[PDB]
């Protein structure tokens, strides 16, 4: 039930399916509302691990003081408020799929943190003295213009080569034209049923209009229009004029 | 018992009716007084929720080191040495209604993390490590310029798209002179009996002033004025001079 | 035993007297010693609140880092905070009147934490899951210049029409010259008598003194100059120069 | 044994001897070493509370933490650390005379804390839910110039009017040149039986010397030469020549 | 299977074998991804402590206020949260290897605690009166320009001189073109393998196309890229096109 | 054993035993070595005291949390490491004499919590409640220009007028050329003594050398000096080589 | 085992050997590698105190919040001191030798606390009321210019002129060319047997280079380039060729 029609959303589609024997890291960039999240729950669902966890963590998010804690836990003892160990989300994650959302907004103190865990999936507790190894197949996703931020220094170019084995970059919606209908219609499809209503496609004049909107939210402001165009629909199509007060 | 005659009132009034089955964020904006509370609880009151619990929350005055616990609750355990387990808010709205209000004033470190649990109900407690998952109907409200927000990159872009799936941006009283007279009637009804006086109604001279001055304190200022002019009311009406020396 | 005799202070007395079948919020400014605390437990023993609590605070001074604590006091659990809950300030005067004083000098943190509270009577305890709810009658004071605090930002807009619902600005002392006099004349039936003297009056000379005297100090000023004349004075009446050299 | 011979310290004496029947804040100003403390004992000696205790406090050099614990006192519970209630100094001078000394030091933070209870002897112990009501007499003392600090904003208006009910402002020795000999010949005598010497008086040289010197460090600097003359004496007499190696 | 073909890389293999008697301090240094990680680990393996323990460790990204407690451990005792003592990484690596990556981001205050250790193998614990005496083969690697480092003043030339008995500066992978292919064709064997492809070479303008990029990333750039020309190959060989759009 | 020769010293040894009788506070000022410890210790020694405790602190080294604690000491309460109460050094030398060293280094901050104290003997332990009373000679030393610290503010006037009633401002020991000589036979005849060698005096060119040189670390560079040509002398005279070559 | 060859470290030496009998603070300066805590030990072993504790500290490396504590020791009480009190490092050295490496990194808060201690050998434990006394021998070195810190006042004067008693100013290499080359044979030799090689010497061309050659690393550098020279030694000589690849 997802959407792949333009050209570039078909080879990435392809490039996900081609991946499906493989675990190696991916990276997975674009604006708002492109779809990073749904691609990276479908590399997941392709994989070799579909039956094991999927762990979701915003991890620029957790607070730096408590970061180790989080990824790696702690051993009961002295650096503590605590009686017994815990595990981190890499543990948690182990033989899982680990999915760091905002991966390019992660501060430098943190990347650091991170880079010896990505390839090697060995770390120390927080506190412990017993090396941990974990099998996790990572992938990671933000909105950040990334390889700006390694050119600038904000993001550790040697993370960046840890991270980005497979790379998709998927373009906004603007540039994904042959996707803007469909998707279109998919939401229609979908609402009008949610909502028992009797909306059943766009005008020709309508379908102009989304073709020409900027999408900056993109696949998401798509959705929330057509789903403001079925709830306060009355005829069995959708104009142009419905459209234009949404946008 | 609430006034909408205006032309943007009715549009607003009508918007709400036709959302009563979504279930989908609520992005409340306008000037201080202009009725963004009393159009979030109306939201809920015509909702499927109308009898789940409506849990009110400035979401901005919540101090930043205890956000995650008390919108996500903490887990008995190390992180932070209580004994038991607490429910954070989203959990204390489980199939009720949370409305984040003063949404616009959030830190960016705090709106990022809401992010993730906005579209997908699902979160870690502090200190946890099982995934949580709640059914929460979103509204937001603010008096800030939400969107110069956004452009300025003082609010973040994705959490935006998030929030306002249904856009509601109340115009100020000065924008909806129809509102002015039908209000002050209903306030100078409802204090008359309130504090039994003899008040029936206002000049024509008074209603001018109504009609002219700005309100830069919208409908809330409205109705304390109207309140000053029945406790110090003489007549069964109230003329220009007693609202000229109370604005 | 109040002395209310120029123009604009039998005004006030008047509204004072208008407003006893109300509850509203009233917000009373003005320079230091013009009688603001005088004003505010006047309305208090006026009203129909005159036999239950009057619990004064001066907000301003209660440091940060307690100030939920001590408003809407906090839970037994609830971050190392203690073995049991604690009422605060709101509960403490359930059913009575709440005199926040020097409101004008509040942080922007600690006013939005007490905008919800105002109008609703609910918050929740630092660390509680039940909203409590209270009924409270709210006072306010300050001598900062509030509407210019307002507009600089320095105040917020929505926590001023909820608090000025009722406005009372009581003037300097030297632009109610009518009640000079009879205030001096006051403070030396009550000092001549509290210090077995023999003072009586004023005379002419000293009188004109009196009215010309700008009293930067206002209503307090002048009860401490007239506390002096009567604790170094000799005659039956105080002259001029009785007065001079104590200002 | 303490002298006052100049006009001004002779009016001074006066004045303390007028206020015995009263209780109101006295507020002592003048440079280091002019007689602050003396006149605030002397002060209490002579007041209805000669009996009772006379606590001295440096106000200002209390830690900003600790302030309200130490004045006002607190409750048991009160976020941990302590088991029981404790008095602050407040309760501590109740039915007394409490000296604030160094008042003009006092951060603006710590001003604002001591407002309310200089006129109503009322104030709640840190974490308290109780007024506790005292009747203190208050006497302030600083070698500040605390009329500027007013009008600087260094020191609250309204706090100086209530501390500055009845102003004593002590001039330096230098301004009290009939005081000079009276107090040499005064130490000259202390220190001679208490060091057993038998040193009588000034050479008419000496004196000449001890009326021309600016005494920066005022009857605390002449009574330390005064107290060297004496133990580095020969004679029976003190010359010019000893006094001018000592200055 | 690791590979060394270029001149350089020849003589940095040379110097490895040499050195396997020896248990000096070496201090490798190069770009992201040109093997430094390999060195290190290889010189281990050659080296008289191949059965010994291998102790990696970021040593830049531990936090400074625990810095001593991980290397050193800490004595059970004040310095506390502990009941017992605990044993540092110096003290787990004790007659093995200790390897401290990213040693040029080090701050200047944590390299004067390593200082002493270096040459004398002894330390105290936090908080402990007994002299610690270890046996630990240091290695560091770095991809910072450290001897800039010292010329600023950013890195301690004292620590510099104790670390750099042995100094392995690995060159990028643009100036060891020798090594492309050769590496090239040991990740296409390798990856080919490992996803049951068919793979078996480049074409002539693939190679070409190897050999004259810059390799940003280096070696682990190089693996990266091929990694994903297997996957997404589809003939026996791997043209100019494949790789063009994967650069 | 000591070496007074010089007419200045000869002066401040005549001051030292005119105060013996005496207990008023010493300031005891002079570059570094000049000898400002012995002196304070001789005024002990010499004094009614002798046989009581002398009390040394560094009262500028003490750390500005702790200072109270360590002066004034603490009640058991307060609540930190404590179950007793503890003696300040105020206590541990009442009877005794208490010398303040490095008085001039003092913080701000410091000098005001220790301005009553000096002259009243009174004091409340921090978290008391009882005024503890003791009485203590004080001396004070510093090698900082202390009346330049009282004109710029770096030193409060009037804790300067309470510490120096007696004033010993000890010269360098280049202006005091009568004390070299003889102070550097008296450390030749201790050392050559305490290390066994035949030393006995100077030629003619090394006491000029010694008169001529500056001694920026006074008597205490002049003392090591002598220790240098001692130890490494051979002669039964140290000529002008020997001392040029340790200067 | 030790090479003093030219003529300062010749004198050196002597020095070394003259002040075996005495126990004054030593003070030893120099670049880095010159050999500092060669000579520190050396005196050690010579002293009176040979078979006593030498305690090294790198005492710049000690943390600010710790110093005293681990300096001094703490009493069990005093600020959740634990439960006993600990010896501190002047303690765990008496009757010993402290040795105070990287004094000129101190800082002037650090200096301070160790000023009293250097020659009156008595402290108080931290919270202790205790004096203690020791009997240390102090030595101390720096790679700082510690006479310009002086200058510029980074280091105190008074705390100089207490340390540097005996003062050794070691040479850098390059100014001591008489010793680079018997250093150079001393290695070789130590080395060749160490790593079983067959190196004897070095060509007449190898010598010129190590002459030549500023060693800014000093004796540490010479000795790591003999180290290296040896391990990728073929011949019985180390020519030019060897060198110079290796410098
Ligand atoms: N190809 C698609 N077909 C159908 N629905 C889609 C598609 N792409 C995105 N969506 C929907 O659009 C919304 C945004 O997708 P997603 O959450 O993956 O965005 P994102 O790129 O991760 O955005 P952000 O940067 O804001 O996190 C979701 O509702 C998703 O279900
Ligand atoms: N349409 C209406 N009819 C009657 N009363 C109204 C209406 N809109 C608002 N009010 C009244 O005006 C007052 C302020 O409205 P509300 O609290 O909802 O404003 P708001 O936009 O949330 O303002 P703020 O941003 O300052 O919180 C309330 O007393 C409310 O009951
Ligand atoms: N109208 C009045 N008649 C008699 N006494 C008065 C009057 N107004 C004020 N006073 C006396 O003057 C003094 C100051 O009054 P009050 O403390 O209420 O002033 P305020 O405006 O609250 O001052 P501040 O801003 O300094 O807190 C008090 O002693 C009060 O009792
Ligand atoms: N009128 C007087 N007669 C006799 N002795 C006096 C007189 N005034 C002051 N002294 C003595 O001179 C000294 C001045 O002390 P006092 O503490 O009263 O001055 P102060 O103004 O409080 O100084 P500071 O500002 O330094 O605290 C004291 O020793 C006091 O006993
Ligand atoms: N000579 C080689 N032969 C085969 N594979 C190599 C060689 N050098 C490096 N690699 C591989 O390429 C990557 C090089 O990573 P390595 O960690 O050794 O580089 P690094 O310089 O330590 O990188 P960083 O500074 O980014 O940590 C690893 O996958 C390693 O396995
Ligand atoms: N008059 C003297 N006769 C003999 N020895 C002296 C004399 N004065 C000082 N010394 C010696 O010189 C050394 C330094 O003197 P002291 O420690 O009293 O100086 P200080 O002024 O307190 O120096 P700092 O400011 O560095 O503390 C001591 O060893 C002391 O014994
Ligand atoms: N005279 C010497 N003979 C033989 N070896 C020496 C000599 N001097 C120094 N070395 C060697 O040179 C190295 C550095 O010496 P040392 O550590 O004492 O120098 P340092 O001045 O303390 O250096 P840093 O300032 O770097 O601490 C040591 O291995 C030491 O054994
Ligand atoms: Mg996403
Ligand atoms: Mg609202
Ligand atoms: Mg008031
Ligand atoms: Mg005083
Ligand atoms: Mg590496
Ligand atoms: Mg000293
Ligand atoms: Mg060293």
């Amino acid at each position: 039930e997802y959407v792949f029609e333009s050209p570039k959303m078909k080879e990435i589609l392809e490039k996900i399916k081609k991946i499906s024997c493989a675990e190696c890291p991916v990276l997975i960039t674009g604006e708002s509302g492109v779809g990073k999240e749904v691609v990276a729950r479908l590399i997941h669902k392709l994989s070799d691990r579909s039956k094991e966890p999927f762990v979701a963590l915003n991890v620029a998010s957790i607070p730096r003081d408590i970061f180790e804690a989080e990824l790696f836990g702690y051993e009961k003892g002295a650096f503590t408020g605590a009686v017994s160990s815990k595990e981190g989300f890499f543990e948690l994650a182990d033989g899982g799929t680990l999915f760091l959302d905002a991966i390019g907004e992660l501060s430098l103190e943190a990347q650091a943190k991170l880079l010896r865990v990505i390839e090697s999936g060995k770390f120390y507790r927080l506190g412990g003295r017993k090396e941990i190894e974990v099998n996790v197949r990572i992938l990671a996703a933000t909105n950040r213009n990334i390889k700006e931020l390694v050119k600038e220094g904000k993001f550790r170019e040697d993370l960046y080569y840890r991270l980005g084995v497979i790379e998709i970059e998927i373009p906004p919606l603007r540039e994904r034209k042959e996707d803007i209908i469909p998707l279109a219609n998919h939401f229609l499809k979908k609402f009008s049923r949610k909502y028992a209503k009797e909306v059943e496609g766009f005008t020709k004049s309508a379908q102009e209009l989304l073709l020409s909107y900027p999408w900056y939210g993109n696949v998401r402001e798509l959705k929330n229009v057509i789903e403001r165009a079925v709830l306060f629909s009355e005829g069995k199509f959708i104009d142009r004029g419905e459209l234009s007060c949404l946008v």
